[PDB]
């Protein structure tokens, strides 16, 4: 078997797409009306989003979680200043800043925001 | 920016690695002792796991969620019978089967298991 796709459950497709569009993700046209949307990553792994309605049609037991994230999506920037700047742009836009940029022990400038559903999105670049 | 990595928070690295090894993922040697492990996917996107201890060193607010998944990892199989068989192998091994194989409305044989931490893992193949 091969990992082909990572999927995220969204309360509101259009609101989630606004966020991922801003992150730079290539979002299919008209995705705001879709029950399921896919973005294509290098190598052809897919990032997909499904509405809650969609999920409950085959997985009615689904309920949102509460509390911390089990997962994160990490976006790489071409330099460390770009991390700080994008963090600032996202907070401005009203997105939740979770952890302001810092120099991480593992050698990257790092910062953490949340998507509209509260999913963890990491911003990073390698340290000089 | 580019999506570079997807990260999962694990309570027990060795137990999570046993699971992902069984799914076919190429796991670095000695990963059971690591605070952070990465697997490489086509195109060079990384799948990473971090221990809870690791996460709390910079994100002490982290707590596990409760209830449903916000995310899933989807593995593709070369044919639909392989879905049923792998589902069975995983349940045998003691992993939680969440939804037994079915023919999904979107045109795939599909099944859902949970990893040791309760994360959702999809098994699928396209329908003839
Ligand atoms: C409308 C629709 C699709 N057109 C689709 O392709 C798909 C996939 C594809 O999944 C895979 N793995 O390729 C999955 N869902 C869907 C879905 O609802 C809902 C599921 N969450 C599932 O992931
Ligand atoms: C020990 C260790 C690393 N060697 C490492 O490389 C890394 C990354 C790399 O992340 C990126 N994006 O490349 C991230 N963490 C770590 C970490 O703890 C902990 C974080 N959760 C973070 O994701």
């Amino acid at each position: 078997a091969r990992i082909s796709l990572f999927a995220v459950v969204v309360e509101d497709m259009a609101k989630s797409m606004e966020f991922y569009r801003k992150m730079g993700v290539e979002i299919p046209a008209e995705a705001d009306s879709a029950p399921h949307t896919e973005a294509v990553l290098d190598g052809g792994i897919r990032l997909a989003w499904d509405t809650v309605e969609t999920v409950r049609s085959y997985d009615p037991e689904w309920q949102a979680p509460t509390g911390g994230h089990r997962f994160a999506i990490a976006f790489e920037f071409p330099d460390t200043a770009s991390v700080d700047k994008k963090y600032a742009e996202l907070v401005d836009a009203g997105y939740e800043g979770h952890l302001k940029p810092w120099n991480a022990v593992w050698g990257q400038r790092y910062a953490i925001v949340k998507d509209p559903d509260g999913n963890v999105v990491d911003l990073f670049a390698p340290l000089p």
